[PDB]
């Protein structure tokens, strides 16, 4: 009676995309999309800014495949800036054809970098911009805050030559606040991550399909949104884009690949790599932890998993008659399914 | 807000048929139904066009039991045509009575054959028609496509003497497209198969009860529909027909029978046979796979399982007072149930 | 669009009874109720007409505890009649007191007996009435049928001196058909039984809370209904009565008791008794089977389990302020819960 | 100190056969063997005398494949005699060829039949012999008993025209007692059966490799022995024969085949057939405490495929051991004992 | 009494090596050993002749790491000869250093090739020798057979310029027969493989530690033996060598590496490669199958697994005071442990 229930909110498993009349085969769909209003990608995939997912080796591979990597901020300003320079200066071998590379106007691979909102941020942003970073990601657990909103405005006013992303958010109200602060895109996801315990610790969250819809509906395509967290299968990517996302950010799916940070580890015969939330105890070494720490099976070169995922999205776009990403964003139709489905 | 949710879609487990006033005992119900507007069956069962389910041996057994088999197209044109001749030329032993046999005007067992939409299709259809096939099934993963619609029209205009089925579809819109192209029946099922991973790979699907209803409601009985996939129990068959289906196609339920292709294999003391999606890696050896491959327990002669399944349908029709299949299609009443039941 | 969905139907696990203002303690609640319009019980419990639940030994114990047993029909006419006489003639020892016994006008323990609708039924009913049976249960899987409706009418017209129950049904329409045929009560339950496979084999069923409500709403208390099947806990009994039931029938809960038919068998060091659906292969040994056969753990004397169950019902009536059964039937209020409220 | 431990007794899983110098390929080995001193089989396989394993249908298939079936005795005398006659007079169509059929000197398929030691045994034996049975199996839980010994001698004395097997036994002492009674073979197995609970109920039993060895060592091939119970894999058959068995009897392995008695049951999507010990509760109904269990086995299809697989494994084993004929394996086999780690 | 039990035979899990007085550190031990009397390796590791383990890519990697690969024979003669030549003429690239490479007198990487005893064997041997193969492995399930013994003798008499290995065997008697036939080494292993079902199908086998000991004791170092099958951990390698082996052959350990044949398949979100016995139904497509067919996790570059395995062996040799492989072969002392110590 006094309980304010805004909606019944939906996650990936609550919905299915409907097939529609199609004259496009999966092999012919275009996966080109925009990361921000100023940066386009050749595939809608972004690697998570996590110290077990994205350092320079992953970022290079992501850009070589047409996506982009967000360097995590769990490292010194000098280290993060060197990581940026490694990507911007990377030169492919003489027998290395990457025709879908995501590059800036100077022919250099694109890369992003995460920053916080604390006292070190101005120096960190300056160093990253000096090194040639393409986009600054003001990246916190709660983007709908004075700290994030004002830091986004500060990056936009002081470094207009770089693109800036703000997050994480889960509501249209948060999206409009970041839009008015000057963000070139927003990152959506409070609660969906595979290693998230925010739902348990804080009781806070927004099922990701309804989060994407709420943000996309408010933005009216003024800036794109990145759907961050909860992607377990390629089918989740198609659902996210059909719900309004322009790109997808993944951590678990890229953890354990050769290019992800960390050494492979022998354990019970099998090979593993570490994967941990940035709000886990180890990552933070004050707030109680909001992420778990675990192992993911060794996956080999990231290009394999990326090919599998993009192949699944191509199949979905064939089913929906979507020749280009914007077709899926605009024309997707869903059904809600029950627990039995 | 911008998220288009067409409906909450229901699968078999979401609904139950209600008992109704009955003056018919299960033993006296008639299971006769129509496969296409021109072909009638004595039972509503169709064996899947899969290379672990239906070759000539299964097709003969299906027809002898009053149903029909759809020979899979994972074989050469000449091989598939020889299979058709095997069924059309089959003569039962002089101490074997199959009074419910499904036969053509010439007294030959009926059989169907699957074809695709690619360049080999014209020659394949011509070879199959010449061999005496009763029905051509233009079967793809996505029947709501120009390729399938135009190939169905091509078969109807060029081989009016054969019946043609188009699929697979999941919406009334798709059914009307195939109806207007000349289909004699449509096959319904996107996502429900037991070996299906399309839901996970592409995020695509339609819970099968709502798929049947959407298609049946648009067709208004102008042509019948085949409910293809997701049948695990005889109860599912009754639900599918009550929702509007005229026949049921099954793979898993007939996989592992003696008549299904493949050898029985010893594994942990027990006998199995292989069962795999036609979009599995093995079946395909480029689309990423959308089906799994596994083992199913050995089931002995298919007549046993067919008898069990039809006995359950007879029971259901006794409970609903349905003396003939069309009674169940017209008078079925359902309740929706929760996850607790 | 063409799909006819009558309702979202609820089972026991979908609902909870709400506590209400109470000035009655569980110990002071009255469990008296009516089995039929002419037969009252001292507790709302009926033992199932199953060959692993109710023969004369269970029927005697049920009546002694204030309920009634329905003797199963998986036996010869002379056998079932003898079972009836065993109950009607039973004499308790002068050192055993059962003050709540359910007895007829002659002071004899009450008992019921199931019959079918086939050719043997007229003779079977005649033998059972001759032996003193209190109620005939025309008992089939599908009571909404000409066979059951007309057999109920025949028993009422030819043997007006006995009470008659018809079932099983799951809809108000079926209840009214049996009412018009002269049923003194109806038995409700299509699908809910613990050993049922009808939902899987036939795709047929009605979640039991909605079945009870549909039947009770149509009858408007002209005759009572027996809620048959799916009772796993004492809480299900309160829910069933709150939804409109006057009595509940149980098989699984009384299977494995000392008084149930069958010898104990200890298997892997533990004692069990058989429990099987009457539509199971073994029971029928043609319709495909619609029930399973299994073992239930040994439970000892049935009086204990009956005491546990009625104690749970008494607690619920304390929570709901229900001093008598009819209070719970008339005043119960429910909430619907989600899957997380169950788990 | 006072505890009498005769030996450490070994089961199938305790031992492995060793490879040896070999010149004969598995495809060329001979599987012919003795059932009794007077009856040979073309393969060393006997189907168990159990009402879920062997009636006339199974017995016919066993003989067609070169083995033999023992008809169970859980039926009245007339019924069991009729089962014998069904096997003895079965004629195959000329469209089917069973070149390895096991037949008597008249060209009729061979068959055996079980009898007990109860009061109906004289009439049952007479009826089975009159029906043409090839071998009478005096079949009890405890062959080393006056009852079985006396009944074996009685059959030999009154019906010398039939072969007689006595069992079940587990020691050389028991074997010599049945030999002296006139038995033409002994059946070895107390404890090993898949559905046996004798070990739990009575604390009685003998691991089957040592049982075979104990019996074979005492008999010194004067008569053959049937290794009855505990066979799970073809490898068990080779080990049993290497330990001295001339044939093996199987129940579980042939239960659930098309030819076994009983209808296929549909249970949770899968097909099964019943399999139960003859000392189970249900078997003793239609006063000892039960000593067997009752359950389901997966449906296995035609028994011929199972038999072919088992004999294929034995052919492989004989190739490894350099055994051209069954007697080579019986006389020349070498074993190693393995630890629990070797079994894991 | 008549049962002939040769011994209680031991597998790897039955025994442990004892530490001994030691002066050389693991980093300083020598892992050099001999594959045959004429061929030395820099590490005691051989990749199995299986179509899911060793083709030319794996053989090159084995040789570069100091071991050797045995090319499987499940391919026609021209294909297997071409695989030999691919290894023999492989030339490392610039900035590529493999200081431990195992090479012939001409500086070419070593490689072996399996042959059977079937009708194509004479032509296959001739082609493999002509292609520069270093060792012919006459490889069957049963080396103690006229077929293998006579084929070994044929290779030695007609192609003396090549080394020849015979197997598989499990007894000293078999070892002497192959020695007499002219074998330059024998391969030991009947039953121990990870994918073996010979023990279940045929009841045949010899626990691998006792097999190694029986063979080594009979040979008295006249020729070396390859311990083939059952290796799961680096500790198994040390035990095998301490029991008398000069090299070990592995299949499962190298299956799933990047260099093994076959593509990585995606399954339940994890990556795998096929691994199957050469006696499995899949590989054979008449004997009943004696191996299983499955999938193993993807392991990445084989160099990492080899490095881990050799690291474990170096540790073991540090514990045993073994500065070179022959020290471990000659001086190892064992204890037998119970199933409680294996817990
Ligand atoms: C301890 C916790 N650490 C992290 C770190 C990285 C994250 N990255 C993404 C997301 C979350 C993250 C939480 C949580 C919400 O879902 C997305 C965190 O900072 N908690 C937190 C709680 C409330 C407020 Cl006001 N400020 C911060
Ligand atoms: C690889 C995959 N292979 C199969 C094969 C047989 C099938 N048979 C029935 C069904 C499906 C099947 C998928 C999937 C949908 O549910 C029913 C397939 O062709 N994918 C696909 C995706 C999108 C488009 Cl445009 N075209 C094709
Ligand atoms: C084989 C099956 N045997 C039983 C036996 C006792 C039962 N007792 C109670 C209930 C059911 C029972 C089913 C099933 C429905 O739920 C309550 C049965 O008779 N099937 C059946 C189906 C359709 C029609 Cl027309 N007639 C009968
Ligand atoms: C109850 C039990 N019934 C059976 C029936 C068939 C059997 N068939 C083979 C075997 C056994 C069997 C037991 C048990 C030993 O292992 C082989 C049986 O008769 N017990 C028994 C115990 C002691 C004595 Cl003096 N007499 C008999
Ligand atoms: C079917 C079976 N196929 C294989 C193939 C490769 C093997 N490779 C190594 C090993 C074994 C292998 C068995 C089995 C023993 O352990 C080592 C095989 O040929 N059986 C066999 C049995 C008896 C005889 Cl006389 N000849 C051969
Ligand atoms: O400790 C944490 N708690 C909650 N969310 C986190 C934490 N660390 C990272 N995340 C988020 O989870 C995403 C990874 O989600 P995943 O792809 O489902 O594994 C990241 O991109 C972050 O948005
Ligand atoms: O690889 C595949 N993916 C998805 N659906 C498939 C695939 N192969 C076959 N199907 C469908 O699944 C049906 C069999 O479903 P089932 O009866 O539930 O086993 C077939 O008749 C096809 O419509
Ligand atoms: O074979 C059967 N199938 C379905 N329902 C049955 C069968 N046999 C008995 N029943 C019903 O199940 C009730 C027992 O249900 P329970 O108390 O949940 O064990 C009986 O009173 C009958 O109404
Ligand atoms: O009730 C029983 N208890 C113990 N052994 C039995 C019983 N019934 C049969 N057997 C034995 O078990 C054998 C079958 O063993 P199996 O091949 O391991 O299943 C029969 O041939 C009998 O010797
Ligand atoms: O099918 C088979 N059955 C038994 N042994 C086999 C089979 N295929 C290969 N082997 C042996 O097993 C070894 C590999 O064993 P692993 O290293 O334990 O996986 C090979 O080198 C062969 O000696």
């Amino acid at each position: 009676s006094m309980l304010t229930i805004v909606q019944e909110a939906l996650t990936f498993d609550d919905v299915l995309l409907l097939p529609a009349y199609s004259t496009v085969l999966p092999k012919d769909v275009s996966l080109k999309t925009r990361l921000t209003r100023g940066i386009y990608l050749n595939i809608p995939l972004v690697s998570a800014a996590m110290d077990t997912v994205t350092e320079s080796r992953m970022a290079i591979a992501m850009a070589q495949n047409g996506g982009i990597g967000i360097l995590h901020k769990n490292m010194d300003i000098a280290a993060q800036a060197a990581e940026v320079r490694r990507v911007k200066k990377f030169e492919a071998g003489k027998a290395e054809s990457y025709p879908n590379s995501c590059k800036d106007d100077l022919g250099r691979l694109r890369v992003g970098a995460a920053v916080g909102t604390g006292a070190d941020t101005p120096s960190r942003v300056e160093a990253l911009v000096e090194a040639g970073v393409d986009v600054i990601v003001v990246d916190t657990a709660h983007g709908h805050s004075a700290g994030v909103i004002e830091r986004v405005r500060w990056v936009k006013q002081n470094f207009p030559q770089v693109q800036v992303i703000g997050g994480n958010i889960a509501t249209g109200d948060a999206a409009l606040a970041l839009l008015d602060a000057g963000a070139d895109a927003v990152k959506v996801g409070i609660g969906p991550g595979s290693i998230c315990t925010t739902r348990i610790v804080a009781g806070i969250g927004m099922p990701q399909i309804s989060a994407i819809d709420s943000v996309a509906s408010a933005l009216k395509d003024q800036i794109p949104l990145i759907a961050d967290g909860g992607i377990r299968f390629s089918g989740d990517m198609a659902k996210a884009i059909g719900a309004g996302a322009s790109t997808i950010m993944v951590g678990s799916l890229l953890a354990g690949t050769e290019e992800a940070p960390g050494e492979v580890e022998f354990f019970q015969g099998r090979y593993y790599k570490a994967y941990r939330g940035m709000g886990s105890l180890g990552a933070m070494a004050k707030l109680v932890p909001e992420g778990i720490e675990g192992r993911v099976p060794y996956k080999g070169p990231m290009g394999n998993i990326v090919h599998q995922m993009m192949g699944g999205l191509r199949s979905s776009m064939g089913y929906t008659g979507s020749a280009v990403i914007e077709d899926l964003r605009q024309n997707a139709k869903f059904v809600k399914i029950t627990s039995a489905g």
